[PDB]
């Protein structure tokens, strides 16, 4: 709808977690490309972000856990790295369209020049080992918002998703450490995929306001992956936000009816998109739809307000719903808010305005010292 | 001479140490423009390889000597990984022209394709800091050639120029597992601007063929920084190689008779150069000339055959002399050989064919492990 795009295009946008990094070193992928999801599985490029009126984001460089050895450390250090580098390779292969943004005044600056501003996150800091000295070194190369943890308990702290259980209540003593490192250097604690402990202690001792890059709320669905309201709550009146995941919404099990991207053919990645495709289509996967995105997050806007609330679809990363499938859809999120009442002030706050102002205070707490 | 280019053109060129690098940094330079050396102090670019006839080289990440210790060899790492990333924004900004190689296949389909190959080495080792684990990152980020020491002696090494002296008598033991992962991930060693007792264990140690990336003979002039015959022929006859250096062959003492390039204007870069060139023209400096580099390669061929020569001025580095200031002068490099009496195949081996033959070896050994 014209009308939506009109609308959608006077605001200021960004995501707080873009896993589409993870496409950058594809052979011959290149995000100045138009993609389909269903030949592509991508989610986001170029073309689509000018479609769907995204502004910028946070592009995550994502690990899965590995071992907690020193094995484990020194490769998950320099995947990491790696994936930063490309990040950084993909930025200086598009200098008129994109451009990293370090802080908020960067975002703007770059908005105005009419280019996608790039920020850095990380999910899962696995990375860092016993180095936290690491964490200085991914800021050096441009990070700005960080998670401890992801899927599995880590060196640093709790999932909220391990299958053992807990074994640190919380952060380890190292991911204390952890934490005032993050909080010195100005880089925004990121607690989606951690524990609810992890979280309390999170709000209870960090310096300065965190947030949740893309979760959602346990009223809405169940899940160790979401927050009930007390902490939704407790993470707003810290000065923090949600941002409102796509996932982890509705029970997705399957009715009773993959290559190596980085080094299959394009014909044989074309392949397996058709026979998924066909797949998706005579049995479709169980995602919920748009209305199910806006249940969430109206539901978490209620309890945190509209100053704790942003986006993180997690686009490129498992997110997507039926009539929510790619970036080209996030229009129809404005329309809804305003539909609903919202004001062009609270929109422009979800859109972006509450995520610049915590990396604002994030990035002020570390100049203070 | 377009004589001179037409004969020059038919080889295939390397120079086994650009420390171009070190200008990518610049704000706004760019190596897709054409610069003077009298101006911009800068010796390699894209239209100076184009006229010069140089196809490719190792482009290097090099830091001088710091402190030996946790402080020092944090700060060496995180400088030596954003120089590494600063090669691959170029490579990234500039994919049409330019591309990344890693084994000598890379570098023949990349210059068939009309692109200029660019390896990554390092000089000065000091960035692994006590951890081994840390030539392997590099490595997995192009990493293909590599010096233990530059100018002073470090936790790996003793150099050939430390004021204080030796300490190591070689390789130390950190240093020595060092050589033993250089040769595990396939990686060549550079002996240059290290000490003696170094060559000699390199050559004694090393599973493969070594380098000296940019020296000369101490038969022509007697300074630490070049080998004696004994050793050109010891590192020769173990399948190795000296790529011809264009300093340390004269006496540079002056007669009676600079701003931070990162962070300096524009016009303050070009008030130095002016003052500079004005003062290289009223005075100029001890450099030698062009028949001298001749006279330096002519007696390593001599003693280490077609076989164990080529070609690393320094450019970038401190290199150059009389009627040979930059890269555009390279096809009189070819013009000499070939007026000496050398074949077409040995003029080849020296501008590429033996460095070329020294990467597969050390990739060769790595393989077979
Ligand atoms: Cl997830
Ligand atoms: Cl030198
Ligand atoms: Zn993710
Ligand atoms: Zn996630
Ligand atoms: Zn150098
Ligand atoms: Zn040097």
């Amino acid at each position: 709808s014209k009308a939506d795009k009109a609308l959608h295009d006077k605001f200021l946008t960004l995501d707080t977690h873009l896993d589409t990094p993870a496409h950058f070193g594809r052979p011959g992928w290149d995000i100045a490309d138009h993609h389909e999801v269903e030949h592509d599985f991508s989610q986001v490029d170029l073309p689509r972000m000018n479609q769907g009126g995204l502004d910028g984001g946070f592009f995550v460089v994502y690990i899965g856990q590995g071992e907690l050895t020193e094995k484990g450390y020194t490769y998950a250090r320099d995947y990491a790295l790696h994936r930063t580098i490309e990040i950084r390779e993909m930025l200086a292969a598009n200098p008129d369209t994109f451009e990293m943004a370090l802080t908020s005044d960067d975002a703007r600056r770059i908005a105005k020049a009419g280019k996608k501003f790039a920020f850095v996150s990380m999910e899962n800091s696995w990375p860092v080992g016993e180095d936290l000295s690491l964490v200085e070194t991914f800021y050096k190369e441009g990070l700005r918002m960080a998670g401890p943890v992801h899927f599995r308990n880590n060196q640093l702290a709790d999932s909220s998703t391990d299958p053992k259980g807990k074994i640190w209540n919380g952060y380890s003593p190292l991911g204390l450490r952890w934490l005032a490192e993050a909080n010195r250097l100005g880089i925004v604690i990121d607690v989606s995929h951690a524990s609810d402990d992890v979280v309390d202690q999170s709000v209870a001792l960090s310096k300065a306001p965190i947030i949740a890059s893309h979760s959602g709320p346990k009223a809405v669905y169940d899940h160790p992956r979401n927050l009930d309201d007390a902490r939704l709550k407790k993470i707003a009146d810290a000065g923090g936000a949600i941002c409102i995941n796509s996932i982890y919404l509705t029970d997705t099990t399957p009715s009773p009816e993959a290559p190596d991207m980085k080094t299959a053919t394009p014909e044989a990645v074309k392949a397996y998109a058709d026979k998924r495709a066909a797949i998706d289509k005579a049995h479709p996967a169980a995602r919920g739809d748009f209305d199910l995105y806006m249940k969430s997050m109206l539901h978490v806007l209620k309890v945190a307000g509209p100053k704790g609330v942003c986006v993180g679809a997690d686009w490129d990363g498992g997110g997507g719903m039926d009539g929510f499938e790619d970036i080209t859809d996030l229009p129809k999120i404005t329309a809804r808010l305003k539909a609903e009442g919202y004001s062009d002030a609270d929109i422009e706050a979800i859109w972006s305005g509450n995520v610049l102002r915590i990396v604002d205070a994030a990035q002020a707490y570390a100049k203070s010292v």
